């Protein structure tokens, strides 16, 4: 027993981590095959970053101008070309190391793992949540951009997130390894406010039943609800709207506790009206969400 | 900026997973050159372990009892032999992915990075804190016993811990690569109780740098305190008593931030006598102690 915020292995990511260097401006890449996968800012200078004309600017660069290092070794680069707000430099090397992979694009609500990285160096490895708001609280310092963020489904990674941007805010922001950004976000140095970050009920919830599995059971009361009633709390509270979809998700967690959903949601609903009263739930004084109902199953069943 | 609990990349510690059984009793190892290392209690059975004469089980056992398997290839056993908690399986292949590494023992409120395993394959990585009582709060099933604790300094792993055990109160318990165990705790189905955990107090000081150096400064007060008066409210709050030894270890971030640390000692103060009044710091609602103050310039300057 016990709850941890538990990253993926990253072994599988750091083989494909590389540093990949455009004039004067550094940052990581993803080796994958004979491709990598990189921010398109990195054709750019800060000078440059106030308003891009990307396609203009990639009119200047040539496949010799992209320096792609992976650990010592220098790649070939035979090719280049801009998928949305990603380069993607053909390389004459497949990465020996490249396992199975997926490109996926994440829901809000669901997390994955960054392997941070710095000139092609993993640094650290911790578990996120894409926000409701598409943005993520991450650790990301200059030199970060081009860090990924990844699922693994035993041998298969999917990865889902590129780092591009920090907000203003400190908060992150960046694409799927198609380019697309997650929310309104665009590549460009310029004031871009996130949304109302709302909490993951599913994922509380989800993080509750984690909590009553090992021990934590003090919020567990004599109390039901309805979705209805249980919403007009979360409203109040900027919790996301609880669905009969996240109930049927939540089943299997209802299941092996004996707890039913609407009365889990009952306790979260006395949790968000009356606090913590100084108490904790699985070490932490405030109610968790970056857990989905599938990370408490896979944590509390030992997959690997 | 943004600031998480980062575990170290586990690239180089996954390879050198594999699994361990000895009879119907199954675990985790650890290959480096031509050793395997594994928890002792690999030789009993659940039976055998409410008072297990080690010695004379292990007289039982000869070098094909002990099946080793790494990934899907067999290992061969050349030689056993028990140090202390753990037993050392020669094998006749050297790891061919057997890093730069040292075994050290950790000091009670130092960091690390825990690969959990589940027959000898990795399933999650986080950050933990060798508890001042020698415990560790970790997240461990049944067939978690041999998942090693590590820290990585560059291209070197230093392994500090092997999980052994798991206390009827939750926390969890075990050795160095020596075979040592941290704390008092003996391998053996026995309640043993750990101590008073108190919180570490230099950590929690250093995690109050690092919520300055990103923006979570309302804490920050008017006032100063000396090392006495300071220790004074640290025992009534069961804190670890603060050395100058402390104080120097803070040095650089009090010269990054310009508090001086008995300035940050006069905010800890506050912050133990009046709480947090429902508001967070670094995105936690409690005192966090599980970084150091390495850990806390090293995520700060983008160490890989
Ligand atoms: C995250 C990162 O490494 N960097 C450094 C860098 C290097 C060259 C050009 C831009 C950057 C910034 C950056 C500034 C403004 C917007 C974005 C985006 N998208 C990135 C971040
Ligand atoms: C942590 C782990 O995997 N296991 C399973 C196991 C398998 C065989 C023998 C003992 C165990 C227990 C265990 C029970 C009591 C004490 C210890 C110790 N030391 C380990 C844990």
């Amino acid at each position: 027993s016990g709850f941890r915020k538990m990253a993926f292995p990253s072994g599988k990511v750091e083989g494909c981590m590389v540093q990949v260097t455009c004039g004067t401006t550094t940052l990581n890449g993803l080796w994958l095959d004979d491709v990598v996968y990189c921010p398109r800012h990195v054709i750019c200078t800060s000078e440059d970053m106030l308003n891009p004309n990307y396609e203009d600017l990639l009119i200047r660069k040539s496949n010799h101008n992209f320096l792609v290092q992976a650990g010592n070794v220098q790649l070939r680069v035979i090719g280049h070309s801009m998928q949305n707000c990603v380069l993607k430099l053909k390389v004459d090397t497949a990465n020996p190391k490249t396992p199975k992979y997926k490109f996926v694009r994440i829901q809000p609500g669901q997390t994955f793992s960054v392997l941070a990285c710095y000139n092609g160096s993993p640094s650290g490895v911790y578990q996120c949540a894409m926000r409701p708001n598409f943005t993520i609280k991450g650790s990301f310092l200059n030199g970060s951009c081009g860090s990924v963020g990844f699922n693994i489904d035993y041998d298969c990674v999917s990865f889902c997130y590129m780092h591009h941007m920090e907000l203003p805010t400190g908060v992150h922001a960046g694409t799927d390894l198609e380019g697309n950004f997650y929310g309104p976000f665009v590549d460009r140095q310029t004031a871009q406010a996130a949304g109302t970050d709302t909490t993951i009920t599913v994922n509380v919830l989800a993080w509750l039943y984690a909590a009553v599995i090992n021990g934590d059971r003090w919020f567990l009361n004599r109390f039901t609800t309805t979705l209805n009633d249980f919403n007009l709390v979360a409203m109040k509270y900027n919790y996301e709207p609880l669905t009969q979809d996240h109930v049927d998700i939540l089943g299997p967690l209802s299941a092996q506790t004996g707890i039913a959903v609407l009365d889990m949601c009952a306790s979260l609903k006395e949790l968000l009206q009356n606090g913590m009263n100084g108490r904790t739930i699985l070490g932490s004084a405030l109610l968790e969400d970056e857990f989905t109902p599938f990370d408490v199953v896979r944590q509390c069943s030992g997959v690997t």
